[PDB]
């Protein structure tokens, strides 16, 4: 074998996108982290997937959790381990100790195990092996140097054998040593760290491939998720810039608006409506989500500010009946507090819900409601993920941004998502004769020509009624205009 | 190598031996040391640093979920 | 000799600039870093380039 | 000198100033620091200098480096310790352990060593002594209390012997303990600390004297660089404010300006030219450097924004041929990325180049270039340097500063260097009728009278042209003025009809 390194795929959604193929075969990969990070789960999902997708039987070596329990649990992702053991496809090699015993049995057993293990491998023609918390073993009474030699013996034996392993390790500090005895680190070929980062009373699991001897991979931490369908990672960087782009057009829900953008919204595009609280974005959305129903197309509305019932209210008050849209199963509403999760969990609920309703349109009411509390970068990373997924999937996107300062605003968006979007529809308050009058404007349309005027516009039980511009005013943008009333030429 | 059961001083004299002999032979060498904190000591035992005539440090700084590789000639 | 030290070129793209010539001849150089920084590589690349560019065989202790 | 302690001169550049004379005679100075901090140079150089300038034979004790190596390395700077060891002016005493050793030997060897050192000094009649890395000695198997006692002994025997020693030491953390065992700090008479602060990927070395039992000295960290000449410290705080001041005048390369300047810049003055990007500070400097050459003087240009090549294209397009300027051996251009070194370094490169050429005029294009990323307190401290040097050297200076915001800048400099400079020439854009026009202003001159007018100026192939002010304009500094007219049409040369000629004849 005189070729590059060969990698086996884990099938763990996203792990292989980052490990450029996955764990290198015949070698041991180290996946350590703190208590509650997925390690165990990972190893399992490793074997399982291997069995159910390539009939590669597997050996699972547990030094603490009991077989009955490793199974009991797995049923949490809808996995009947018991069966794979009946089918001789998975062998749970119990290595835990019993409530009674002796001592002074250091490496005495590290030599028997390697024999009980090679046993199950050969015997079950195993290709994948996962050793859970190898740490809990020398957690009998050992020091660094002692551990280094035992591991090296193990891995070595396993590399001789030819099995591809994954070793579970426990850490105590999220950013401190890689493994409890800062020794494993160098005893392994590959290293994967699972982190459960606090930061704000909110946690955020992130996975990282520190190293892959002999092959390349992706650097840095990647957010992931532990669900009923196991560990789901999102290589928000992996995503390529190869999204389909068509000239097809779509209605905005507002004829005059469609006219302004010169023919409408491109089917393949991201639309951003920015306005100081009260300018009626949530209106445009409602309207934009109704039009994808009169055309019997499916559409989801992700509101993060208002309730299910309230939306219905304010909706029926503008005409549009959302009651129907529900029944006709063409419109599906979500609603969730940004505080009921993290941007990682959210992005998934979105993506996920998209796949089960196959939307042709999607509206997220208040992106900035989602930027509540979270860091800037983390947020962008969130938009790129939703914005993107929506892009390469042919789903027209309309997201709502509520700037932090009514009147005067010197920038479309505070988070600077500007460049991340195709068409910018900007609403703004204008102070005329001591009254707070609205105005709408197509700031930028990438493909189309769109109108350049800043048009007045009111709201009634009929919805948005766009009017004329303020042709005879100065500094509109600022919010507090100044009528010109020029003495013509004065004859 | 000294991850058998050693302590600083025993590690110091031992490097010194190695390096030294290799100096006699007239060999231009490159030694590899493993660390535990991107900005902590320069090497596992806090001895190696001073012992060597030339030192090079390769780091993989984390920071903001991205890692950046840097190389420093101490 | 009886002058400043002389260096060996590493051909490791750039590094031979950051050291004003390369590793000093007849001496060791400690290259360290945490797991994954690229030491083993750097050590290999030093050897390889040695051979491949001046026919200066090398020894690799592992 | 009023100091109860008689000091000895190191001759290391500026250390003496910092130590108010140099090491105390008959005592020991702990020079400690991490790895690659300068320890061994300092020590070596300390003996060397005593040998070359005072014929004070010296003993050098090494515990790790080999006697062959201390010589080999020492050539790096240009010293032949070999020869000195030959004339018996420098005895190197080897105490490194062997490549084929044993274990145990650090107490009766400390006694044997003292007895050894006494010998060498007695035999060579030495007055200076170094001891490199005593630390590595107890680095066999010891603890705090055993070191203190073993140090004390050595130091005490040394002082009885009457020797002016220097001990080097290692530390782990740049800012934590002073030494390793945390006991060297209190058994030494003096403690000199060397640091190599990382901070933002670059590396800055400083030298600090924590204590001198018995005298005053300069408190705090001071920058220094290691070069082909050894250590070199800059007493950026010892630099007294007693620079010479004359009333002589020197052109600015541009006449009108000169007028505006009461009659041409002061020979002894720091000149500051601020303005938005594109205002033409660069231009002005070019003329200022040129003019010195047109009059047969030497002047250097340090450019941190433009290549030496481009600096010439633009310089020619503005007339003035810099090529010749390089040839006639009057103008010397530098060029250096500010990211290609720290401030301590750039400061010295400049100084050096200022010596090997004796300019009469100096012009640093874009100090705000050097301000990139550095901490203001570190930058302000750089400015003070270059500036100071130039003042106490009778070398006129023309510094450049580019403001982060074009039009609307409410401050001369974003680094508030304002008060360091003596004269300020301002440049800015003026939105006059859908057009960006340049305006030049002489904001302040310390010794002269200077015009208080914000003249408009246009840039051409010939260069700078200084017209007149926008008298009929309010909110000029706003960048985008407002035009109020109580007149305009007023005289100046009314008389209508056919006032001109055309290309044919007049
Ligand atoms: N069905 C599920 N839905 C959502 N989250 C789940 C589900 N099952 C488990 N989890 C989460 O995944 C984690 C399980 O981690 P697991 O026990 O597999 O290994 P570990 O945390 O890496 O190591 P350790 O053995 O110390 O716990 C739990 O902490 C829990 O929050
Ligand atoms: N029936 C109605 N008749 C007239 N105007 C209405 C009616 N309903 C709502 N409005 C107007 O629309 C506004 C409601 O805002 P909307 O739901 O459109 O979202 P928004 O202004 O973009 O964002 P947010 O609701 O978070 O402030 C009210 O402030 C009001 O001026
Ligand atoms: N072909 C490749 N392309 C891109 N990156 C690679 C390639 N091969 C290896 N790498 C990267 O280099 C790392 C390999 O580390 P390397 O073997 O150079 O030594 P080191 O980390 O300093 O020592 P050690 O890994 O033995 O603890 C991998 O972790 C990976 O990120
Ligand atoms: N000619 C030179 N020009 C510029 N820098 C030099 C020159 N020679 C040596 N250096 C620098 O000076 C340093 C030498 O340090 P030195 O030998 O004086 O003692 P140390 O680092 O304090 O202690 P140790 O001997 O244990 O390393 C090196 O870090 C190197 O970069
Ligand atoms: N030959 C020329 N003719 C007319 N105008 C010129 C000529 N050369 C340069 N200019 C003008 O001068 C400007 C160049 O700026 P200059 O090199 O003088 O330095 P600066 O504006 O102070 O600083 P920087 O170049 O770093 O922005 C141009 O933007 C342009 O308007
Ligand atoms: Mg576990
Ligand atoms: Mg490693
Ligand atoms: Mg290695
Ligand atoms: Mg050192
Ligand atoms: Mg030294
Ligand atoms: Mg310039």
């Amino acid at each position: 074998e005189h070729q590059a390194i060969a990698k086996m795929r884990t099938m763990i959604e996203g792990f292989d996108d980052i490990s450029h193929g996955g764990l290198p075969i015949g070698r041991s990969t180290l996946v350590s982290g703190t208590s509650g990070t997925g390690k165990t789960l990972f190893s399992i999902q490793f074997l399982y997937n291997g069995i159910i997708e390539f009939d590669e039987p597997g050996v699972f070596v547990t030094f603490e959790e009991t077989p009955q329990d490793i199974i009991k649990n797995a049923r949490s992702f809808g996995w009947d381990l018991a069966k794979l053991v009946d089918e001789g496809k998975l062998f749970i090699l119990d290595a835990s100790p019993d409530p009674e015993g002796q001592e002074v049995v250091g490496g005495f057993d590290l030599s028997a195990l390697i024999e009980r293990i090679n046993y199950a491998i050969q015997k079950y023609r195993a290709r994948r092996v996962s050793i859970d918390s190898v740490t809990s073993v020398f957690q009998q009474y050992d020091a660094s140097s002692v551990v280094r030699r035992e591991l090296f013996r193990l891995v070595a034996r396993l590399k001789q054998i030819g099995a591809t392993t994954v070793m579970t390790t426990e850490r105590i500090e999220e950013y401190g040593p890689i493994a409890r005895y800062g020794v494993e680190e160098f005893v392994s070929d590959n290293v994967v760290i699972l982190r459960n980062v606090l930061e704000g009373e909110r946690r955020r699991r992130t996975l990282e491939i520190l190293k892959l001897r002999g092959t390349s991979h992706m650097k840095g931490e990647y957010p992931f998720t532990i669900t009923d369908h196991g560990i789901n990672i999102f290589p928000l960087g992996a995503m390529r810039l190869t999204q389909r782009s068509s000239n097809v057009r779509v209605s905005s829900g507002v004829v005059r608006l469609d006219e302004m953008c010169g023919g409408g919204f491109f089917k393949d595009s991201i639309i951003l409506a920015t306005g100081a609280t009260g300018t009626g974005k949530t209106l445009l959305v409602s309207r934009f989500v109704e039009n994808a129903c009169a055309n019997k197309e499916r559409a989801i509305l992700f509101a993060y500010e208002e309730s299910r019932a309230q939306l219905l209210r304010n909706a029926y008050s503008w005409g549009m009946d959302f009651e129907e849209m529900e029944r006709q199963n063409l419109l599906k509403i979500v609603c969730a507090y940004p505080e009921s999760a993290g941007l990682e969990d959210h992005l998934q609920i979105i993506k996920s819900e998209i796949n089960d309703f196959k939307p042709a349109r999607i509206a997220i009411d208040s992106l900035s409601a989602l930027a509540r509390g979270v860091s800037n970068n983390a947020f962008r990373q969130f938009v790129i993920g939703v914005t993107g997924y929506a892009k390469q999937e042919e789903i027209t996107g309309l997201f709502t941004n509520t700037s932090d300062q009514f009147m005067g605003a010197h920038s479309i968006t505070d988070s600077h998502i500007d460049t991340i979007t195709d068409t910018i529809i900007l609403l703004q308050y204008v102070e005329i004769r001591g009254e707070m009058s609205r105005a709408i404007n197509v700031f930028k349309m990438r493909g189309s020509w769109h109108d350049k005027a800043i048009r007045e516009f009111m709201i009634s039980d009929k919805g948005p009624d766009i009017k004329d511009s303020f042709r005879n005013f100065e500094r509109i943008i600022s919010g507090s205009p100044t009528r010109i009333t020029v003495d013509e030429k004065s004859e």
